[PDB]
């Protein structure tokens, strides 16, 4: 029952963010939540192109790197490329058919677009530092470690999309499909979305920031500085992305947008907590993989794991979850130099 | 069976454009068809923001317009806003889940994004020339004439999306749903896509260019020049969009990409012809609506209808269809001044 132009003249100011009447007219003179209009504006203002940045010198640095330092950098690079390959397409595929307010619809499309730019920046870096890019891109699919992360992260999207399809096609209720029972529940679907949004928040607010640390650690050694220049632009975008999901999540659980979602958010509050913890642990285990053959100046498994806990605590409080780790100070204050923007707090 | 990250290490160079394995890694070092990489590049290079353009003087001109000339301009404006409200979301929703090569996936996302910019430019114009924008935006949904166009155009998208959902959920074959027979056919789905792409080609290559003429006709009278400045930027993008669908359509019917699609394209060649003709006639009837209360200097129902036939012939030959109208010269050569770009033939 999805329509690319719903025929009812509805008041878009009184629609919920999700699961309401599909947006008909795209208008930007008014908003229910002006945060998404501001995010669109900021992201438009940030528009950049990867090939602005000269990454030539990074080839020399990379070749000069010890084998284990190559492993650190290229594993990091591949993980990012995996993540925003997913972030490139998934906000559009998973969220668009469910959005019911214009400013949120356009934010998601703008969001996903900015991710394709990130992916294009990744190709730019890879082409310049390795001799055979195909080897790198192929390993992204077949790497045992990377693959485990891709499966879990994509599943939150995939389950939302499939349940969405059933909901559009079948509507709410209990159904018969080829002799099997299919029960469609809006409440369940709302839960799938909330959990997915929680996962994506973790993806962009925690997982990527763990990766930023790895990149900026090289730049602290005055190595791979072209890459770092790009990561700075990427991080500035990422601060907007996570801000977006933070507002979606908080507006959903407050019950201001949809009173049913307030109850659903409480029901699965433990699940969201467990989700965020599992992600933190997975990034801790990733640190293990990165530094399995040795570490580098200013960054090792212990320091990175400290940062995981430090950033995880912050992000989880932002979305109303209990803190899973001891209250700690910033283990790598040098990262703040790189994570700065005059137009947004990165 | 849609996955946001398919787990198989496939050779993306040997995948079809559509219905192949969902794209896993987004890479831009290689293409099967470099046309889509070039389109991405060009569209990125064209990136503009609506509020650059000063449309202040357009308020004065608009208020000074005779009532029937207001009707002409605002009906035109509303039609465009309808069209790119649909074009804003639909390429993403309808095409993304079906794409199987990275460069096409990113082009579609870039395409749809550029449409949101067009929609934002429409809001910009409307806010500045009318006192109550809500009246304008509401009429887009309830206008009898506009509504007829929205229904037909959206249906091509909607039918593709729904059949897509069935295909992902059920796979090919004959199925039982709540005691009804549901037959899923890839061949049928491929046809739904082809027809949809034909429709979208007509939308952007014909329908919008009919509208460009109306806008530039005002500018020829040195009226509504802020609007025209924006339409010039929009037209430059639109030339890329229609180029995109022209290549998709021609690559599909050639059988180079997918031999099955060559046969399917021939089978429904009449249907595509009838589709394009029906669209041309609908724009002719739209000209009737625009000029029902009188015309203006340099543009009336007769002249615009001539342009419809002139542009329709050109577009249809580009996609391998028979010409539906007499071979004619350009009835409004003055439009070429406005439809020019040094980076692309508009």
């Amino acid at each position: 029952a999805y329509t690319t132009f719903s025929q009812t003249k509805n008041d878009q100011l009184k629609e919920p963010m999700f699961f309401g009447q599909p947006v008909n007219v795209a208008r930007y003179d008014q908003q229910k939540y002006d945060i998404f209009e501001k995010l669109i504006e900021k992201q438009l203002s940030f528009f950049w192109r990867p090939e602005e940045v000269d990454v030539s010198r990074d080839r020399i640095d990379y070749q000069a790197l010890p084998e284990h330092e190559k492993h650190i950098f290229i594993s990091n690079l591949k993980y990012q490329t995996l993540l925003d390959s997913i972030q490139g397409r998934s906000p559009n595929v998973a969220l668009l058919p469910l959005i019911s307010i214009p400013e949120l619809e356009t934010w998601v499309e703008t969001w996903a677009f900015s991710e394709t730019i990130h992916s294009r920046s990744y190709t730019h870096i890879i082409r310049n530092i390795v001799n055979d890019p195909s080897v790198v891109f192929d390993d992204i699919v077949t790497n045992e470690q990377i693959q485990k992360r891709a499966e879990g992260i994509s599943s939150y999207y995939d389950e939302l999309i499939e349940m969405t399809s059933y909901w559009h096609l079948l509507g709410e209720g209990t159904h018969t499909v080829n002799g099997k029972t299919v029960t469609v529940s809006l409440r369940e679907l709302k839960k799938k979305l909330y959990l997915c949004l929680m996962s994506v928040n973790a993806l962009e607010a925690i997982r990527f920031y763990v990766s930023f640390a790895c990149s900026f650690a090289f730049a602290e050694r005055e190595l791979m500085e072209g890459n770092a220049k790009i990561i700075r632009l990427i991080a500035r975008d990422e601060a907007l992305h996570l801000t977006g999901t933070q507002h979606m999540l908080n507006l959903l659980r407050s019950g201001a947008d949809d009173p049913e979602m307030a109850e659903i958010a409480e029901e699965c509050k433990q699940e969201c907590y467990d989700l965020f913890v599992q992600a933190a642990q997975q990034e801790k285990d990733w640190a293990d993989y990165l530094f399995r053959d040795g570490s580098m100046i200013g960054l090792n498994k212990d320091i990175l794991c400290q940062y995981v806990e430090y950033i995880t605590n912050i992000r989880m409080q932002a979305v109303g979850l209990d803190l899973p780790f001891q209250t700690r100070s910033n283990p790598i204050p040098w990262i703040n130099t790189w994570l700065v923007s005059d137009n947004v707090q990165v």
